[PDB]
């Protein structure tokens, strides 16, 4: 039963080892928080043996504001002593304009997924950086609120479908600002916050059996690290 590190050893034992397949990892904060460093981090992480911290897997990365960055992974890679091609391979990416295509783009993944399923390499990671960004701007005063929740439900749920169907990790980031309200389920929740200096610290929120706790982590050359 393998987990995907995230490249500190704190926040791992904070997640019981890692990100879970079969789930999604929700990771919530403010702007800066950290939500992207983590995710570009995993999705180097999940390429690694199981001894190295990965399950020798694929990932796909569903950006909806254009914060992907093909260079912030050759450099995470090089750091950790990888080869810089590979992993720009092994990463799928797929850029989101709007929230139907960001849905439509669940299905794309399925197809992609099944096709690689029982190989030496499956897909092992699902990112939507960010969840909710395009349900927010899109679904525009009351009356397009009904039909705003009804579509955020359905994309949680074929997202579900998906880490069950094809045993990965579904690692989504939703920015939450103290100052919108866009509920949805997630199997696992963490908020992140700055932070004393390049410090992040990671809470788990209501987060089942594991115990509760906090993870201090840095943005580092190598991604995330203790
Ligand atoms: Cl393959
Ligand atoms: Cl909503």
């Amino acid at each position: 039963i393998g987990r995907i590190s995230t490249g500190s050893k704190s926040l791992d034992k904070l997640l019981g080892g890692g990100i879970e397949t079969q789930a999604i990892t929700e990771v919530f904060g403010e702007f800066g928080s950290g939500k992207t460093q983590l995710a570009h981090t995993l999705a180097v992480m999940v390429q690694l043996p199981p001894e190295e911290g990965g399950l020798n897997g694929k990932a796909m990365y569903i950006d909806t504001e254009g914060t992907f960055r093909p260079e912030r992974l050759l450099e995470i890679a090089q750091n950790r002593g990888l080869s810089g091609s590979d992993v720009l391979d092994n990463v799928a990416y797929a850029r989101a304009f709007n929230s139907n295509h960001q849905m439509l783009l669940v299905q794309q993944a399925s197809d992609m997924m099944v096709e690689l399923l029982n190989t030496d390499r499956p897909y092992k990671l699902l990112i939507v950086d960010s969840l909710t960004s395009h349900f927010r701007s899109e679904y525009i005063g009351r009356g397009a609120l009904a039909e705003r929740q009804q579509k955020l439900a359905k994309h949680l749920a074929d997202l579900h479908r998906l880490a069950n169907l094809y045993d990965i990790a579904v690692f989504v980031t939703n920015q939450v600002q103290a100052n919108h309200i866009l509920a949805h389920s997630a199997t696992l929740r963490v908020y992140l916050r700055k932070g004393k200096g390049g410090k992040r610290i990671a809470r788990l929120i209501d987060a089942p059996h594991l115990p509760e706790g906090e993870a201090v982590f840095s943005i580092t050359e190598k991604g995330i690290e203790d």
